[PDB]
């Protein structure tokens, strides 16, 4: 029951079932993955592909030799599985150099390195066919208010992020760059700390075509917001290019938790909201498997990821198709959302008495909403009490 | 000593020191405010203007006879005080019928009612002087995740700012709106939940130069989010367009304190950033005086408001002017993070071997960023521990 | 299905149903809701009992003539439905007289007036039939750090809970007392914010045995606890003698959601934890239906909160009943935690070299937990994905 | 100015100013320190004395032989400057063996090997003088809510602590116990979370006399709630054995900033409070120079912790000794919360008339409590506005 296929397009990063379990306070529990191994355990379990980090693939420092046998090991893992690789991104967090930042460093020279070192893994994705290069911009930003004037680093973001726009225009690449944000760790505060303050930095960058989000779950829940509302807005704005999956008990660190976890309605939500809008771009697993977990463990809770996403997309599925949902949207006037609200136009709205003059305004306040008799309909489905 | 006068463009909205201090879980502590009396009051106490939503002037349904008699008398205390009417307001959440929204009603007589509401305190505010019209859609949002097809409703939202903007261009106003965010309270989520998403909002508008953001201290904070950090985008785009100060104290419910109350340190930092860049807009207090208050004490909240201000204006000031900090400054880089990355371009970037093949990566780790002695620095002059 | 019976001891406070519907932004949406049909129409939905406030029942200001008249018709509504009454509580928060708090304001005349208040309404509750009587001091506390010594206020606390221990002994009343704890709202900060903070005052009391704590679902999460836990050590300590049961989004202001909204697997949890520790008391809902709701969507929303407790208790009764669970349970070592660590005593552990000189740290550490997996077998039984 | 000195009780853990700034997503900044290195470093910064874990002064898996020339040279660093250690705890929580807790691990073998290595380092902790013993339970918790039962793993915690003190009293040592709480971080959840919690642990354990907690500023921020009030409550109950002072920005991961960083007001109602109360303890920096430091830094970082809290120290003695404070406080009532409430006793207060029958409600609610003009004046002392 609920067996993922390749089809499901999901797919996982090198560095999560690969996390070694390192902590703040702890040391490693697991030995470290071959990613030629991650390649073939993924695959039998019926994941669409895989991504990576540079340094995820390439250990830092390697030779221009060396690198060319990393990199061909793993074509040949994927070439004989038929996974794919449709994301990418560059580690500009981990090495020492980067402790104040890549993009957004005061050191001017160490700017160029970020910029120098990303450059390099875009023509590497590009080769292994990806189709969105990410950036966590995780070391960007601050915890004292005088160690960044803020404007001055958005003038060096854009910077950076334009003349990406730049190369890969000069270079004929067909890739899109997605931004993900996160508001805190290990910075005290992170630039574009939400979804929202990364989609209003794309609309001043030279070429804004070329740029979305990927919001991940846990991160906009570590702001308290809500992540279905803002994985919405996304969408409105035509922005949504790539997502990760996790799961987040509130306001704290970054668990990373499997999907489902964490908070589950808002998992159900966001499941209808992806499957109901036909988003059709990879439902990537961004997670650790705890560092109490042995290497079965990492397994079945990478299975677990794909697992909670169908039993939710079922749930959801059977909610939307059951009338008595569909007469309880009505009996809330979700149609009526849909409607304009004044297709007539401003002239006939303010000549219309009914509108303002003669609107009882007291009539319209005693309708009730229905909304928690809608709610308990949604419930219902999701535990499976009903069909 | 800190001394208030009009030239410091302190503002101060009705409902604010007119608040009776009804709680959810209590009633009233002080008896309703004259709006008469509370110009001559804030008059006296140094302020430079008042701001008003439509109901806080004109009660509800008051006819248009009635309406006349409240205006009157407020433009004369205006006239006999001088004092300015620099923001003005609509009421969409506290009547009933507003339940779920006002221009993200579900119900579409409700959005069509709200429109028009909006549009007749437009007309007044024009009247009063007022610049910039506030929006704060305190009821646009949902408790449960069925209530609201977020994708229409902000198909709805952007249909009422658009027709709000036909509006004002088509009467040839010298007005321009601006959105005031807030994640939650008093609906489990609300629309446009930071200042980020209200920017992001703003570019899918019809005509967005007529719109910006109205940022308020505790709003931010009630997401956990870095508040200077945020204003500092806000600067960044051009969008800061008014402000709301006052203090809260983490992640609850809004408290509304007053300014200099709440997180000390991010209200030093934010007075920094606006004196620094010099915004010229109103200092605008919104606030509640606590409920343990009687009038005297409405009035030592207020004068308190005003004194922190001007206390952190002087600090910041002193903390630029140290040639200490400023060689602090330079010892962090600020300086070079002024300087352009890359502004010999992208192919003189790619042919450079010193900013990647010869690149000398650990010398470059091992160089301290010295934060913790200038914020040290910025510590004492906050403290005055230092001039 | 999951038709609730009064078997089931499912019970309701008179303000939850009777909600009006104001807000800290918003006028009430509902009329006053008689309490002798709250009790009627909450016998019909298959409830227990109710609780009430001394303020629900009797108006503030009651003359002794008027009071009598509100009891004698509540009363007839009992004995008519059978409904029992096995809780009271005080209202020491809505009228303005305890805009400083009750027990703990900083005028004596006030404190002795909320004893005095108090004690009126325990001799009502006891001729009622209530166990347990609750004390929520939602106005004890402070927005700013010098208008309370807190010192002080606790000597006040346990004064007036002192006082109260005397009288209802003192009068041979078999009635127990109960603490609910509350971090914030309405006071800026609230004493005995948590439910631990209540567990350790109650041990300083004169006769600790007669008090223990009412902890909220809510009201801990609003300070990111989990909620099961804290119910696990109030269970440890032999305290826990009446609950409250909603549900609560996250950290923000106190939402009282329904119960099983909010945080689902929370609520599983807390559920399985209650039934198979075998708590026999109250299964108490405080919870608000929104104001977004008519008459039809408060029995609605009441409905479902005994719907969604019988729904977890089935789904957490088959998760300990599969015998799959049981077989992971082992693995996880769950039963290895009970066995106690060093009963052979401390000597015969100071001299085991296998607990030290010769314990295999390696292999020890190598162990899985096997949690993830247990915790999937979890989701699958909550969501009904088997059985 | 404000320069420290070996009598203001200024102590640092060897884990503080060695931390090499590793965090979850970034390798090391910094070379190791030796111990011997760091007490004289400190020493020369005015420091009082030092703290460590086990494993901070002698390497995990160190022989007898090596393991007595660390202590033997950390020794003589101790006898050549004066400094004293005035405290020391065990490392439960670094090394993977210790991955499902140390003293509350499913596994018993666990358990019993945890109180082995806590009972080796008391040994050496009373031989250099410490007098308390600290216990942070970081690994002490779940992910997961089937993984750990959690009044299991409260019989196994309290049965490890009553074997401690079994064993301190039997040896005859005179070395108190101190609970550390913190809510999260590791692990997803921690038990006993607050210091609410740890006061009511303490209750149930066979000797409570010897056990008290050691309260950490960021920690109980970590959970929204109010330190100064929380270290109140410790007081109020004779519990306050150690103190960790450092500096927090809410709710998210542990920042563990230096002292006067973070919640700048709460951290001069917290010195406020200990000198008022007469706290005689160390003076305890469990703090991390930021990773953007270089050695330099580190020292800064430490210095300020020192400054810091004199700066605070002086702000809050004036604001005390202020006659215009003092006449505050009693506009406030601040004096009338120390008398008792009813001295007089149970009869006298329900034969008093004037306590409710003739209690006038209006006119005591009428009052204000004068808590903003306090308030200001706490602002105006902290600032340097006023003397
Ligand atoms: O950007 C790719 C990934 O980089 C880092 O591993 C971040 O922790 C993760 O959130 C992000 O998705
Ligand atoms: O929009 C004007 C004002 O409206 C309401 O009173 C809000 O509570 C306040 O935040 C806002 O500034
Ligand atoms: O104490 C009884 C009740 O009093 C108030 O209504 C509180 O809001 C609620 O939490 C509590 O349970
Ligand atoms: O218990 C001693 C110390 O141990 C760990 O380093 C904790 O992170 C710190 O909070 C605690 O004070
Ligand atoms: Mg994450
Ligand atoms: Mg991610
Ligand atoms: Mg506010
Ligand atoms: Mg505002
Ligand atoms: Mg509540
Ligand atoms: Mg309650
Ligand atoms: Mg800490
Ligand atoms: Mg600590």
């Amino acid at each position: 029951n609920y067996q993922p296929t390749p089809e499901d397009r999901f797919t996982f990063g090198l560095w999560t079932v690969g996390w070694q379990g390192r902590d703040p306070f702890g040391d490693a529990t697991r030995r470290a993955l071959d990613p030629v191994e991650s390649v073939r355990r993924l695959a039998e379990l019926g994941a669409h592909g895989v991504t990576f980090h540079d340094d995820d693939l390439i250990p830092f420092g390697s030779s221009d030799s060396e690198r060319e046998e990393h990199v061909k090991r793993f074509r040949q893992a994927l070439d004989d599985t038929g996974m794919k690789v449709p994301m990418a991104t560059t580690n500009l967090f981990t090495h020492p150099v980067f402790k104040d930042g890549g993009f957004t460093a005061n050191d001017r020279d160490v700017r160029r390195y970020a910029l120098r070192k990303t450059i390099r893994n875009i023509d590497l994705a590009v080769e292994l066919g990806a189709e969105t290069y990410v950036a966590w911009g995780g070391r960007e930003g601050a915890e004292s208010g005088g160690a960044k004037d803020v404007r001055d680093a958005l003038d060096r973001m854009k910077e950076a992020f334009d003349l990406l726009g730049e190369y890969v225009t000069s270079q004929g690449y067909d890739i899109r760059f997605a931004i993900e944000p996160k508001p805190n760790e290990p910075r005290g505060d992170i630039l574009l700390p939400t979804v929202g303050h990364a989609l209003a930095f794309i609309e001043r960058l030279e070429r804004p075509e070329l740029y979305g989000v990927n919001p991940e779950v846990g991160h906009e829940q570590m702001a308290g917001l809500n992540f279905p509302h803002g994985i919405a807005q996304a969408l409105w704005a035509g922005k949504l290019f790539h997502i990760d999956l996790n799961g987040q008990n509130g306001i704290k660190y970054d668990q990373d938790l499997r999907f489902g976890a964490g908070d589950l309605r808002a998992a159900f939500w966001l499941v209808d909201l992806l499957e109901s809008a036909g988003y059709s771009g990879p439902r990537h697993f961004d997670f650790k498997p705890p560092r109490t977990e042995d290497f079965d463990g990492v397994w079945a809770s990478a299975a677990g990821c794909m697992r909670n996403y169908l039993i939710l997309k079922e749930r959801a599925a059977a909610f939307r198709a059951d009338p008595e949902v569909q007469e309880a949207l009505r009996a809330s006037r979700l149609d009526e959302l849909a409607r304009p609200t004044a297709a007539d136009g401003l002239q006939a709205l303010l000549d219309d008495r009914s509108a303002f003059e003669e609107f009882d305004v007291d009539a319209a306040a005693a309708r009730g909403m229905a909304f928690e008799r809608l709610d308990q309909l949604a419930m219902d489905h999701l535990l499976g009490a009903r069909g």
